[PDB]
């Protein structure tokens, strides 16, 4: 799994379950092309977005649909989404974990990058 | 000052000085229209972006040029930039502070919305 | 003002107002000696804790009473308090801001140390 | 595993390996009694601190030795340690994950609490 997303809820002290995530890759013409999408499991994890073959070099945007998450819980949050934008695989293949910790008016995000 | 941006550096324990910040407003066609920009001051703050008259309800994006910041300090960073996307809503308090706390592979952001 | 404490609320998007804060200094016998205390203001800040004369090098602990804060808002929190433990060092910059960003099951803290 | 600690490094984008962790429990006389200790693995995780039998109700302090971590990497950090203090198991047994994300002048921490 070369790209995994993990989301935690700082209000509940739990995984953030059923969070929609959309990944985009910047195209040659500088537009954001849809790359992959999914939603977090009961563990707060999203696996299986892509493959080593398909996850080529590029600039990627991981959009975590935080507003949709909070609204589904009946809470009115501040942000539309959390965006994580990074160059990937430019020194060869790596494995990326994008983690996020959510509150209604705040979030934090980090990356764990490993070389297989 | 209806909109202020504050940026802090978690590596050095300091304000993040001379960071470029661009604000965009979402247009009807879903494109991002330039709105305001500037560079953070010696205190890590960017004041004077807009006025009450100009800062109408809508969706805004604050893009913080973190990559250039880290590179100017000789540090290799992960992100291209940090983004903060939110709706300005007149039913809530009137002053928005968007704060960001930067590390090479991570950032935190919060909103402080007051009257 | 050599030491200031700032507290923000990540649930409401606001300063964290009327939060009790206690500062301790580590004594020679490794016990924590009361040093300064107060409650955060309407802006989430606590100024006036100490003076340059009193704030000598050493290990300090800033304890933020997060549990009472959340309970007063009707929210069940995880932590008993938030703690920030650090060394004041005269070789570095002279003004310390300890900032904390609170959620019910989480907190973030940073230091902004300037001249 | 009723108590697990996980530590990530926000500078390197990696697990925080070899981080010492000391857990204390508040005694009847209000002192902090040593409860358990260990260090994070190559995954940034620390397992096996305690057992369901031993992890009774109480107020616990998880001290993550961040200064020692950063100093071993040759960096002069701000904090002495990160302390996480909480009441545990007061509504019956739970499983607690204490996570921390470290930078030289900052850290964040969260809890994931689950009911087995």
């Amino acid at each position: 799994c070369p790209l995994m997303v993990k989301v935690l809820d700082a209000v509940r002290g739990s995984p953030a379950i059923n969070v929609a995530v959309h990944v985009f890759r910047k195209a040659a013409d500088d537009t954001w092309e849809p790359f992959a999408s999914g939603k977090t499991s009961e563990s707060g994890e999203l696996h299986g977005l892509t493959t080593e073959e398909e996850f080529v070099e590029g600039i990627y945007k991981v959009e975590i649909d935080t507003k949709s998450y909070w609204k589904a819980l009946g809470i009115s949050p501040f942000h539309e989404h959390a965006e994580v934008v990074f160059t990937a695989n430019d020194s060869g293949p790596r494995r990326y974990t994008i983690a996020a910790l959510l509150s209604p008016y705040s979030y934090s995000t980090t990356a764990v990058v490993t070389n297989p």
